């Protein structure tokens, strides 16, 4: 019938071909921010034109103050104490620091890096523990080696960089206790929508937290994986708004967009477009699984939930 239904397109591809090979600079430091760093309470910003929407529109705002959240890119230790120190700010409720990568990612010499193949999909297809299993081995052989760690450039291959003997090997969650942050990973892959086990995951970690927990989601670049959730959370938290008024508040304060609109990739990034026509389908139906279970507290599995309520392919 259903090889893979839709949310699960991503199943049919071959890890086997998209394995780790040189270790990606996830940020050069030379900014005192990770990238696209932004607050649940930030003020809406005009949106982007690629995305075709109506500028003049005033998106509700109701529950923002109360959202507690914030999203960014990839991190050195030194940024994710500033990001700290400016969540602290607004908050006496304990920081998370939400790491929504399945790519095998730490720290050499105090460096962010992370184990990159093609399409970052070095981990795909692995579960979240054979995934960070990989992680902690990749990680932990890499001390005392002399390592090549690049940036990506043309074609998204290695361009540059440096070489060096890894003397001190790190992982995000030292990184972050270290910075005063509580740590949860979810092992999402890059590009596309995440799997019913890790937004099973986020929903049973979602229930338990403190009302005043404040969750800093992150990916790699902090747009894709990383809006995705600052979207679900909004929703979770404030289903009385509409999926307008969260699609649109999440991309005016800089996160990505996740309604239609004209997706125009390049010939060489047309493998994307079904997992942005994937994504778009999915977070629809992810809006109708919380108005569905707003009685509840989100109690029954989104992947139990996806089987008994599949999404049509648009």
């Amino acid at each position: 019938t259903v090889t893979e239904p839709v949310g699960s397109y991503a199943r049919a591809e071959r890890p086997q071909d998209f394995e780790g090979f040189v270790w990606r600079l996830d940020n050069d430091g030379k900014e005192a921010l990770p990238r696209n760093f932004r607050t649940s309470a930030d003020a809406l910003r005009a949106p982007e034109k690629k995305f075709h929407l109506d500028a003049a529109y005033v998106p509700s705002r109701e529950g923002m103050d109360a959202l507690h959240i914030s999203g960014s890119s990839a991190f050195t230790p030194a940024q994710l104490k500033n990001v700290a120190a400016k969540l602290r700010e607004k908050t006496a409720g304990p920081i998370y620091d939400v790491d929504l990568r399945q790519e095998s990612h730490g720290y050499l010499d105090g460096i962010p890096v992370s184990w990159y193949g093609e399409r970052d999909w070095a981990n795909l297809g692995k579960s979240q523990h054979e995934a960070l299993a990989d992680e902690r081995h990749r990680l932990h052989a890499a001390l005392h080696k002399t390592v090549y760690i690049a940036p990506l450039g043309k074609h998204k291959l290695p361009e540059g960089g440096e070489v060096r003997r890894v003397q001190k090997v790190q992982t995000e969650q030292e990184v972050a206790e270290a910075a005063g942050m509580r740590y949860f990973r979810i092992a999402a892959t890059d590009h596309v929508w995440p799997t019913p086990e890790n937004i099973d995951r986020f929903l049973a970690f979602y229930r338990t937290l403190p009302q005043d927990a404040w969750l800093h989601f992150h990916c790699e670049a902090g747009v894709g994986r990383t809006t995705a959730f600052m979207v679900m959370t909004d929703m979770l938290k404030n289903p009385s708004v509409s999926l307008k008024d969260i699609l649109y508040r999440q991309h005016e304060i800089g996160g990505f967009y996740y309604g239609e609109f004209p997706i125009k990739t390049k010939d060489k990034d047309s493998w994307k477009t079904k997992y942005y026509r994937e994504k778009i389908v999915m977070i629809e139906q992810f809006y109708r699984y919380v108005q569905e279970n707003r009685a509840d507290g989100y109690q029954t599995p989104w992947s139990v939930w996806l089987k008994s309520h599949p999404a049509k392919a648009l």
